[PDB]
C-alpha cells in the first residue's frame, strides 16, 4: 500500500493538504454509538506558529481534555521518561515549518511488529481551542496528534473512553505488562519499583473504584503515572518517596511531601533540586512511600523485552 512517505510526497507535489479518507474530520471519527459539538481545525488555523515539538517531548505536554482516556495518557507520560523508547513511537522528522503538507505519522507495536499509523492534522476544537488532549504549551501539537493517531487505531475518539494502562504501555514498547495488587505487595516493593524505573520500565498506578475528588487530592478510578522514586534525608532519617503524575495536568496530593507542605523547609536546597521539587500545579507531586502503599491499590509495570 501507500506509505506515509509516498502520501507526503504526493501532497507536496500537488501543494494540497492531506485529508485522511479512512479517518476523516467528521462525526464518524468522533463517535460510533450515537449520532449527536466540534469544529475540525488544523494547527496552523488554530494559532500562528504551531510546532510539533517544543522544548522536547515530555510529560508536561500531556494534559487530558474532555475525553476519559487517562489510561492511555498515563502511559504516554511514562514513555517520555524514556526518551530513546519515545522516539520509536514519535518520529522526530516532522514539522509545521518545513515540508508541511498537513500529514503526520506515528508508530505503534501491534501484531509483534511496529505498524505505522498515518493521520491528517485536523483536530477537534471549540472556540478555536483543543477539546481533547493538549500540551500545556498552547503552540505544541505532538500529544494531540498522537492521541488522534491512537484514536484512529481504535476506530474513533469515543473508543478511547475507558481502557487499561497496560494495553497502551505494550502498544508503545512491545514489552510485557505485569500487575501487582498493592495489598499483596512484598516487603521490598520500593526496591522493585526503584529498579524498574531505573531500567526504563513504564509504571502506572490507580485506586480501584470497583470497576470529583478525594479529600487528600487523589482521584479514584484514575490512571496515574509513576515518574520517580527516591530517598530523602529528613530530620536525621532517610524517608522513601514516590513521585506520581495525574495526567489531568492538575489536581494533586495535598498531604505530606506535597507541593505546599511546610516541612519541605527542613530539606537541603541541593536535595530539593535533585528531586526537582517545584511548587507548581502541574499534576505532579511527591508523596511518602508509606502513604502511597496505603492509598493506591493497583500497580502496573511494563517490562521492556530483553533485546
Ligand atoms: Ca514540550
Ligand atoms: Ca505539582
Ligand atoms: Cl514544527
Amino acid at each position: 500500500e501507500k506509505t506515509f512517505e509516498q502520501l507526503h510526497k504526493k501532497c507536496l507535489e500537488k501543494k494540497v493538504l492531506y485529508v485522511d479518507p479512512e479517518f476523516p474530520p467528521d462525526e464518524t471519527s468522533l463517535f460510533y454509538s450515537q449520532k449527536f459539538q466540534f469544529v475540525w481545525k488544523r494547527p496552523p488555523e488554530i494559532c500562528e506558529n504551531p510546532r510539533f515539538i517544543i522544548d522536547g517531548a515530555n510529560r508536561t505536554d500531556i494534559c487530558q481534555g474532555e475525553l476519559g482516556d487517562s489510561w492511555f495518557l498515563a502511559a504516554i507520560a511514562c514513555l517520555t521518561l524514556n526518551q530513546h523508547l519515545l522516539f520509536r513511537v514519535i518520529p522526530h522528522d516532522q514539522s509545521f515549518i518545513e515540508n508541511y503538507a498537513g500529514i503526520f505519522h506515528f508508530q505503534f507495536w501491534r501484531y509483534g511488529e511496529w505498524v505505522d499509523v498515518v493521520i491528517d492534522d485536523c483536530l477537534p476544537t471549540y472556540n478555536n481551542q483543543l477539546v481533547f488532549t493538549k500540551s500545556n504549551h498552547r503552540n505544541e501539537f505532538w500529544s494531540a496528534l498522537l492521541e488522534k493517531a491512537y484514536a484512529k487505531l481504535h476506530g474513533s475518539y469515543e473508543a478511547l473512553k475507558g481502557g487499561n494502562t497496560t494495553e497502551a504501555m505494550e502498544d508503545f514498547t512491545g514489552g510485557v505488562a505485569e500487575f501487582f495488587e498493592i495489598r499483596d505487595a512484598p516487603s521490598d516493593m520500593y526496591k522493585i519499583m526503584k529498579k524498574a524505573i531505573e531500567r526504563g520500565s513504564l509504571m502506572g498506578c490507580s485506586i480501584d473504584d470497583g470497576t470529583t475528588r478525594m479529600a487528600c487530592g487523589l482521584v479514584r478510578g484514575h490512571a496515574y503515572s509513576v515518574t520517580g522514586l527516591d530517598e530523602v534525608p529528613f530530620k536525621g532519617e532517610k524517608v522513601k518517596l514516590v513521585r506520581l503524575r495525574n495526567p489531568w495536568g492538575q489536581v494533586e496530593w495535598n498531604g505530606s511531601w506535597s507541593d505546599r507542605w511546610k516541612d519541605w523547609s527542613f530539606v537541603d536546597k541541593d536535595e530539593k533540586a535533585r528531586l526537582q521539587h517545584q511548587v507548581t500545579e502541574d499534576g505532579e507531586f511527591w508523596m511518602s512511600y508509606e502513604d502511597f502503599i496505603y492509598h493506591f491499590t493497583k500497580l502496573e509495570i511494563c517490562n521492556l523485552t530483553a533485546d
